[PDB]
């Protein structure tokens, strides 16, 4: 109980920042998520060696794809630790323990493919769960690692405790689901302005839990540019994958995932910025006013894409 993880210095001032990046040594990304759970939660939270083997099992789990891989999840949770640790006192201790595992688990036995082409596919997934289906399979994946042996990292917590991280933790990976995103963060976005946002309202907390999870999975687009760019070329990988087997299929993909559109990236990424990334930072720094170098990191990028496209880069 006395078995502090500690990071080396440039990592241990880094980790608290919202671009941090957790670098290209797999090997370290366990400890950089305990490092995370101990200072967000407490070193009391989690048996050390459960959490260890849950870690272990999440991570074999994770397939080898370009973009939705271990190293996409360590990055999802790292940045719900700083919004989690600049807005210390806004979350109960039960939320704290359910969201740093929620975006861990949150793309658990990803393909690399869209629900659109699971739906397209006739994938079984797409008969088991008609919307969300990636998501829904990723909460189920979660919960059958939670039940393996030696693996129930909240066997301290009551029934009803047990039940409401549950509860949590599956809001939280549905609410990953960008098709939700839109009309959540409108909502958010209506009621903040009337004035009706209630943090004590449970169906409004979910509904900012939805919102950070939204920022959280986008964290990308808040790098440092030359890690915005690469993870890019990453995201398209498996677009392109994708739009192959939409070919495959007899199907035109959609342009986004036509490697031979390759051109129109950077004009797809100013899209993205304007449409998606911008106002989910905007409305998140609203309610939760210390994310917002998140807004400021998401706004520098979209300015170097715009270069992009003048050719000034
Ligand atoms: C950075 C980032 N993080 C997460 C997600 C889910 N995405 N999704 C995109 C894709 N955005 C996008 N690309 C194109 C496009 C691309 C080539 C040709 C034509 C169009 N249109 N749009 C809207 N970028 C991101
Ligand atoms: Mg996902
Ligand atoms: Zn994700």
């Amino acid at each position: 109980g006395l078995m502090q993880f500690t990071l080396p210095v440039r990592l241990c001032k880094e980790i608290e920042l919202f671009h941090f990046d957790i670098g290209p040594f797999e090997n370290m990304w366990p400890g950089i998520f305990v490092y995370m759970v101990h200072r967000s939660c407490g070193t009391s939270c989690f048996e050390l060696e459960k959490l260890c083997r849950f870690i272990m099992s999440v991570k074999k789990n994770y397939r080898r794809v370009p973009y939705h891989n271990w190293k996409h999840a360590v990055t999802v949770a790292h940045c719900m630790y700083a919004i989690l640790q600049n807005n210390h006192t806004l979350f109960t201790d039960l939320e704290r323990k359910g969201l740093l595992i929620a975006c861990l688990c949150h793309d658990l036995d990803h393909r690399g493919f869209s629900n659109s082409y699971l739906q397209k596919f006739d994938h079984p997934l797409a008969a088991l769960y008609s919307t969300s289906t990636m998501e829904q399979h990723h909460f189920s994946q979660t919960v059958s690692i939670l039940q393996l042996e030696g693996h129930n990292i909240f066997s301290t917590l009551s029934s009803s405790e047990y039940e409401q991280v549950l509860e949590i933790i599956r809001k939280a990976i549905i609410a990953t689901d960008l098709a939700l995103y839109f009309g959540n963060r409108k909502q958010l976005e209506e009621m903040y302005q009337t004035g009706s946002l209630n943090l004590n309202n449970q169906s409004h907390r979910d509904r900012v839990i939805g919102l950070m999870m939204t920022a959280c999975d986008l964290c990308s687009v808040t790098k440092l540019w030359p890690v915005t760019k690469l993870t890019a070329n990453d995201i398209y990988a498996e677009f392109w994958a994708e739009g192959d087997e939409m070919k495959k299929l007899g199907i035109q993909p959609i342009p986004m995932m036509d490697r031979d559109k390759k051109d129109e990236v950077p004009q797809g990424q100013l899209g993205f910025y304007n449409a998606v990334a911008i106002p989910c930072y905007t409305t998140l720094t609203q309610i939760l006013p210390p994310t917002e170098p998140l807004l400021k990191a998401c706004r520098d990028n979209l300015s170097q894409w715009e270069k992009v496209i003048r050719g000034e880069e």
